């Protein structure tokens, strides 16, 4: 698939238009600073006087009322949470746009699920970035930025894709790559990717790992500390040098262990559950769960936030990188170098065999990746899932368990015997008796991969003048 950059997209399809984003959280701030300083027209519609109204004005913008704002808008961005756009939709959009103005998303649930139903005399798209607001905003302002899915559900001018694209470029998109696609994909891979690893899967394996490592006596501190700067560790190799840079990083011995480990944590009853979560996505099982959720006051996503902000993993990990700030085990390298790694491969190869983009499944299940851990190395699970759509701490706390269950807690600690025992030892210096064999069949699988060489071509076109 074409990646787009820079050089190959014009803003002038949205020069002189103007641009109301609604709402002003995770994306819609980072979306406003962005175009504003590409040297957009922006203004900023909130039904309320409330946090993200203070906020924007603290960034210098005037916000307007939802209704006034659309009511001048040539391009109205929906970047309210996805179970308010609906009656945002309904109340303040429909009957006060202009006639013909764009109508543009971040993410399809609204629209491929039929929840909003466009008029016919309006484009419709979409620029999905596959990234956390924050460091969609944190990435332009260093003069980098993140990848996007660009989509249109309804073309009426002609030209919907190519706004989409320089809408993309005006939110800093470009400077990483841009790949086409569509309202149903992005749907279904982007609730998937959350689901599974971004923000389900990976949570609940950093919970294991830290459980299970102050069953085995390490003090708290330590746990925190091994867990979360082994997966930076890994995950920071993989992005820049894929599954097969990341394992010719480590040693042999982690090699073999992260590869025969990651098998046994991570086996073909994750595969199935994984394809499970994703029928329950296409199926709409997920949306009109959400929905019935939502509809109660989301009393799930509340409990588990407040659960997790006075949790002994969250207080432990904000005393340590408060100490860090100010100045003050092989068995984890193995077990994450095979969770990360295994959970990866599952994650792209369940999209990949089900049909998307291998493209799309790289941005979502291994690029994206790098971007959460940054954001929970720097401010703890807490902050991450802050950073999240609802749609996605839903996802996020209802099936990480399901991906990542007790069981891997349990197959942890017996890895983590078998190594302080002196046992993993005897046994890595066994199948290297027998010339490797488990390690370059791995490799010659690895370098043959989709993921390995579809990955390798987009770092290349991603990184070039990053
Ligand atoms: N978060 C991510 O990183 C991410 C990644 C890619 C795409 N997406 C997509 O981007 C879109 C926006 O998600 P987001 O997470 O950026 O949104 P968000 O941060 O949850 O949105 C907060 C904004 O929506 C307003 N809002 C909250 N409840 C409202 C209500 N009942 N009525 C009207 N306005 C309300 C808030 O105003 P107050 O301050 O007044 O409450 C605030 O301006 C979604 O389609 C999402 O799927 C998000
Ligand atoms: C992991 C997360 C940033 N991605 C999303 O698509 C979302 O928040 O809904
Ligand atoms: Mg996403
Ligand atoms: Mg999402």
């Amino acid at each position: 698939a074409k990646i787009y950059k820079d050089e190959d997209i014009s803003l002038e399809p949205i020069k002189n238009k103007t641009i109301a984003i609604l709402g002003y959280g995770s994306q819609g701030r980072a979306w406003a600073l962005n175009l504003r300083d590409s040297g957009l027209n922006v203004v900023v519609g909130l039904e309320r006087q409330g946090d993200s109204w203070r906020r924007a004005i603290d960034d210098g913008f005037k916000p307007m009322y939802t209704k006034d704002a659309v009511a001048i808008a040539d391009i109205i961005v929906f970047l309210v949470p996805d179970m308010v756009q609906k009656s945002l939709w309904l109340n303040s959009v429909k009957d006060f746009m202009k006639k013909g103005a764009d109508l543009v998303f971040a993410h399809g649930f609204n629209i491929h699920f039929k929840i909003i139903e466009p008029p016919k005399d309006s484009d419709v798209y979409m620029i999905a970035p596959k990234s956390p607001g924050p460091i969609v905003r944190r990435s332009y302002e260093m003069g980098g930025g993140v990848p996007a899915l660009v989509a249109v559900y309804q073309n009426v001018s002609g030209e919907a894709l190519q706004k989409a694209l320089a809408i993309a470029k005006g939110i800093g998109c470009a400077r990483a790559g841009v790949i086409e696609s569509t309202f149903k994909e992005e749907t279904e891979t982007d609730l998937f990717g959350e689901q599974v690893i971004l923000v389900g899967g990976i949570m609940e394996l950093i919970k294991a790992s830290f459980e299970t490592l102050v069953e085995e006596g390490y003090q708290p501190e330590v746990a925190y500390f091994e867990t979360v700067n082994e997966l930076k560790l890994i995950v920071d190799l993989i992005y820049e040098k894929g599954l097969t840079g990341m394992l010719r990083a480590v040693s042999d011995t982690a090699k073999y262990g992260g590869i025969t480990v990651g098998k046994f944590i991570i086996d073909k009853s994750v595969r199935d559950k994984m394809k499970i979560v994703l029928e329950r996505i296409r199926s709409g099982e997920f949306a009109r769960e959400w929905i019935k959720e939502y509809e109660r006051g989301m009393p799930t996503v509340f409990k588990e936030l407040s659960e997790l902000e006075g949790s002994t993993i969250e207080t432990v990990g904000r005393k340590l990188r408060e100490m860090m700030f100010r100045g003050m085990l092989f068995g984890e390298q193995v077990i994450l170098v095979g969770g990360i790694m295994e959970l990866i491969k599952a994650s792209f190869e369940t999209l990949v065999e089900e049909g998307y983009q291998p493209e799309v499944a790289y941005f979502e299940t291994v690029n994206e990746l790098k971007l959460i851990v940054d954001l929970i190395y720097e401010k703890g699970l807490t902050g991450m899932l802050r950073a999240v759509s609802d749609t996605a701490k839903y996802g996020g706390i209802t099936v990480g368990k399901f991906i990542i269950d007790k069981s891997v807690r349990d197959k942890m600690k017996i890895v983590l015997e078998r190594i302080r025992s002196g046992e993993f030892a005897r046994e890595w210096i066994k199948e290297y008796e027998r010339g490797m064999p488990t390690v370059f069949k791995e490799l010659s699988e690895l370098e043959g991969s989709t993921i390995e060489t579809v990955g390798r071509k987009l770092r290349e076109m991603m990184f070039r003048g990053m």
